[PDB]
């Protein structure tokens, strides 16, 4: 900052300077009429050069030097230290004429020094340090620094029917936490020379995304900046000083929101009661907002939580067992209404679900909708068509986090696509760089009812586990020819089961063969898709034997329970019970599914729906580089 | 693009294989019960690898090996050259049983290779190169790539009353010239094996941002891809074939438009009439389009259009006498409807007028506004207030092309603004990176009331021309001082000009004094942004001597002819004519303004507005880094 303050003939200027800046101080057209040259005193703590086609030069407090007056002569004025007093420091010019050696006329000024200073945690160590220089700037990566905002989606106190930043009002001390630190520091004398105040502010457009309190008896909270409160004018306190605000994210990252914020302070100097003039100094910090992220299945679980709104004990017994086998909790009363994700920042994060078009909105548990306006909602804009995958590294690029995958139909085929207004709000989170699949050629059109991650548990490494028509056939030509053609299928469920469907009767069904052709189609176009965009191999692939019947739509719906829509809790896997073509002991797909996944770690437990809570990941999405 | 395609039970599978990509080929899947082995054979032109835990193995085509059947044994086939024949390179494989040596089933897969490429001129040297592997990204820089598109918003045929983009229709041959060039390559068999179509298509979002031409009998000017044409089924020739597209750009980049736009091409499998399946390629090229540049003072003018719709003569002759001095052209029926920029593309480009909320829209001269919708234009909309400064360094950053200035008021001030459409339509140029200056301090309100830039003619260098009230000051205590103070101020003008203004009499208007300090004060606060936002020093600045009335509401206005408010044709200075305190021939305002500017090689006329078309910076915008 090189500011300009003019000396004015004759008269003496009184300057506010701000430590950090450098004046820059016209004295030529100060002088008066046949004037030829000038000296100057300053005082200690105010260094001053002089300055002719770019050539400084320091002066001494003392000195009695003159020099040649010219509009390219002029001063640089900086000072080291702020003022204890209103003025003290100072710089004089006298100016002389041809013959005499008193001047003939004077130009003074008299500078109160101030520091002041909108410090934030740029450096992202939950410490707010003094004036980080990249404090107006954001940037990625273990070497970016910029201070992290998380938006204020849970709640506090439970009386409250919305979350804690759909008001305008702190109601407790809880509050805070879940909010970041913003401190002005100033240093200066006793007061302000007359004439200045210093006013926080924000953007109109930024008024709906933050907003900022002050903890008055450090006790009430004082809302200053935010909804319809665009500035804020702070009282002066002398000395060395230091001012709390807490600020709060109202506005997740999405469509038309990069998710960055500003807050200013400025130094305003004014002519009367009211008659603001222009600022003179003025400073800025920027905020990123939080972005909400999903968890994938290689994740450790932290609570599982069911919920048969019936009369379940088998399904609650299977699920309650698995989850005992594990550290985790069950959680009764699913998958489609709910996604578990979180948000981080350095000082503070907490588990935020996306509510699919309220009831966990709890303390250290927030929420986020979005909601459609002309588009309607479809069975697509259900979670169990929103997916994400471990992290992977395609081409160079690492995705630390994993990226979200949603099933679509093609563009052009008038088919069923998830809310743009989901779609928006996924991708403008950025950092799990989303992807969408082909999901629209099943009956429901989830992701989930074809593919699944698990991990691999000594590493480190995960499968995609993909559905297949194909396997499923391979597998009954050999139970066929092992002779159980005749070896009925699906006895067990009490609704739509068996009037002997066997191996030899499904084997001989040419309709339904065509049909799983084009089906195995679909699987491949999605398994080329994850393999491009997630960089995956056919090493990281095992195809689950599944079989659909087409329904009026020329949509496939499942013949029997699909097996790669499992809960994945670290090593046990929970799969759905297929009830098919038996051999002896157990089932000849169970005993498959069992040989596909054992061998490598995983613990299969078959179920006759839920979904995960996990841990987040130890990585911290600010290190990416998106 | 590996791309999986398996072999089927019992079957021969015909596929399409595009030069450019891999076959995964599932052998397993398709192997009859009790097979514990297979052999294969393959055509001359289809490589074929076999494939477990990673482990490649090339297989020769005459060959009799036989492996182990296993889902983890796949293939991987990729082919050399194109098919001259439907099918003739094929892959079969045998599969067999533990004793005999007669396959017991076999499959097999017959390609045709075709090859498909999207072509555009990515590398930018207005030649559409074959297949630019950047062809579908978009970077900056000497070393960036991928191609450019213009706003055909020129007029060829002037029986139309809008800009060529305004329709789905190409009238003239010359329109082409001002288009991009795709070529959609092709080489392969007579024809397509049946269920494959070539398809264009665009998205429903880009598809009011391109417009796509086909030329027929190259005639005709098909439309084939725009509004409400979001796709088109191209005819394949066989053999080596290439078809000509040429594209135009209807939409500037703008908010919510980044600028580029996607076109791709899917070989697509249908099933029936109708039926469309699923693409088994697909390829794509970006386009950015380009945007409109707006050209400073330094750069040499071409042409200089006047308009005094009354009776000038001497106005007339002064603007006419200074551009016959140079080149250039005059062009007589202005500097607040209209801003001449242009459009560059690698093959071409053209003057582009912005239109200040038509009338030279021509061939190679082309139009844009933008229109307000709820917002009311105010005087800060007048193009007055907007100015363009010379290439600038600042901080390490390069703005090769400039920066855009415009006037306005503080953001919490309820002052004037220009219109947030035209704002937001310069920043989203990006190329010259706007700034806000503080003009609505003026009763006009215009950035060129109070600065100005002037090419040193040796450089290669410019210099920011000031308004200075306090240099008036200084200049008038010197004419007094010398003895001029009875002599008179502002005799030349025909309406209200001096009933004895003398120097004495403004010198000792007290009132006069104090508002033309509030106005330095605007123009330092102009001057601090201008050396911070263009990397200037005082070495860079000349103020010119100015003075301000402070009208109702506040607000400045001219008191004599504002002289840094001028005509720069390379050399000649424009400069409005003062009509001030004399000494003897000219006047010292006149000699003054004459004192700062001739010693650098400039060359001053002073004349009793107008607008200057220039020649585009050498520096083409794609070159830039922003
Ligand atoms: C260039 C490709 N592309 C751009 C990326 C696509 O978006 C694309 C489009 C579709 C698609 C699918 C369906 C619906 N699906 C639903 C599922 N169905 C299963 C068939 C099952 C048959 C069976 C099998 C085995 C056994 C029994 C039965 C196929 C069609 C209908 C339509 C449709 O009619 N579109 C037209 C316009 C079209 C323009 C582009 C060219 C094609 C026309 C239209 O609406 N005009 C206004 C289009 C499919 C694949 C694609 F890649
Ligand atoms: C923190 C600074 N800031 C944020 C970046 C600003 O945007 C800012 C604002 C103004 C501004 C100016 C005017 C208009 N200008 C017009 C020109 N005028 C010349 C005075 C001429 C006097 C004279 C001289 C010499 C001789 C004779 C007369 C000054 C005022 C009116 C108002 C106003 O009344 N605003 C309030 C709200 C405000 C909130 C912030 C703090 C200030 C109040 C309001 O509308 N409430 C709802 C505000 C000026 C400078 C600034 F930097
Ligand atoms: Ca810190
Ligand atoms: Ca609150
Ligand atoms: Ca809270
Ligand atoms: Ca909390
Ligand atoms: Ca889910
Ligand atoms: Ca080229
Ligand atoms: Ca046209
Ligand atoms: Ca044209
Ligand atoms: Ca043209
Ligand atoms: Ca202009």
């Amino acid at each position: 900052r090189e500011r300009t303050v003019r000396l004015q003939y004759g008269s003496r200027v009184e300057a506010v300077y701000v430590l950090g800046t450098y004046l820059w101080t016209d004295v030529y057209s100060a002088a008066p009429a046949g004037a030829q040259t000038f000296s100057l005193k300053h005082s200690e703590h105010v260094w001053v050069e002089v300055v002719r086609d770019g050539e400084a030069e320091e002066v001494a407090t003392n000195g009695k030097q003159r020099w040649l007056l010219s509009p390219s002569t002029t001063l640089r004025v900086t000072m080291s230290q702020a003022s204890t007093e209103a003025s003290s420091d100072k710089v004089t010019v006298n100016y002389y004429d041809e013959e005499g050696s008193i001047p003939i006329d004077q130009a003074g000024l008299f500078l109160t020094a101030i520091e002041i200073s909108l410090d934030v945690d740029a450096d992202r160590d939950g410490v707010v340090e003094k004036n980080n220089p990249k404090k107006a700037s954001w940037t990625w990566g273990p070497e970016g620094q910029g201070a992290i905002l998380l938006v204020n989606c849970d709640r506090e106190t439970p009386w409250l029917p919305k979350e804690d930043c759909r008001d305008e009002k702190v109601y407790s001390k809880e509050d805070l936490k879940d909010m970041s630190q913003m401190i002005l520091r100033t240093k200066g004398p006793d007061r302000l020379p007359a004439g200045y105040e210093i006013v926080l502010y924000i953007s109109m457009s930024d008024s709906d995304k933050v907003g900022v309190f002050y903890v008055e008896n450090p006790q009430r909270y004082i809302h200053i900046l935010g909804r319809r409160k665009l500035y804020h004018v702070v009282k002066y306190t002398g000395g060395s000083a230091e001012l709390l605000f807490f600020v709060e994210g109202l506005c997740f990252p999405d469509e038309g929101f990069s998710g960055l914020v500003s807050i200013h302070v400025s130094l305003l100097e004014y002519m009367a009661q009211d008659i603001p003039l222009t600022p003179i100094f003025t400073d800025t910090v920027i905020f990123r907002i939080a972005p909400w992220i999903m968890t994938p299945n290689i994740l450790p679980p932290v609570s599982v939580f069911v919920c048969c709104m019936k009369d379940n004990y088998l399904f609650l017994k299977e699920v309650k067992n698995l989850v005992e086998k594990t550290n985790c909790e069950l959680k009764v009363c699913i998958q489609d209404e709910i996604e578990f994700g979180y948000i981080e920042a350095p000082h503070k994060g907490f588990p935020v679900v996306l509510d699919s078009p309220k009831e966990l909105l709890g303390p250290d548990f927030g929420y986020v909708t979005r909601e459609p306006l002309f588009e309607s909602v479809t069975s697509l804009d259900s979670f169990g068509n929103l997916e994400v995958s471990p992290p992977v590294t395609v081409n160079g690029k690492t995705y630390p986090l994993g990226r979200i995958l949603i099933g679509s139909s093609f563009p052009l085929s008038g088919g069923r696509r998830m809310t743009k207004v989901v779609r928006d709000f996924l991708k403008a989170q950025q950092v799990q760089a989303p992807v969408e699949l082909y999901s629209d050629w099943l009956t429901v059109g989830h992701v989930d009812e074809f593919m699944s991650f698990v991990p691999i548990p000594g590493t480190k490494k995960f499968l995609l586990l993909m559905a297949s028509t194909s396997a499923c056939y391979k597998l009954f030509r050999e139970k066929q020819k092992d002779g159980h053609g005749e070896a009925i299928m699906f006895k067990g469920l009490g609704g739509m089961s068996s009037k002997r469907i066997t191996i030899n009767k499904i084997l001989s069904n040419e309709s339904l063969v065509q049909e799983n052709l084009y089906f195995q189609r679909c699987l491949d176009w999605n398994r080329d898709i994850l393999k491009k965009e997630l960089g995956l191999t056919e090493q990281d692939i095992i195809d689950l034997p599944a079989l659909f019947k087409m329904d009026e739509d020329h949509r496939a719906r499942a013949f029997f329970p699909n097996m790669v829509n499992m809960i994945v809790l670290d090593k046990d896997l929970g799969i759905p019970k297929p009830f098919g073509p038996q051999v002896e002991e157990e089932c000849c797909l169970e005993m498959h599914v069992r040989g596909l996944l054992e061998p490598l770690g995983l613990e299969c437990t078959f179920i006759d729906g839920t979904n995960v809570r996990r841990k987040p990941f130890t990585f911290k999405w600010w290190h990416m580089v998106p």
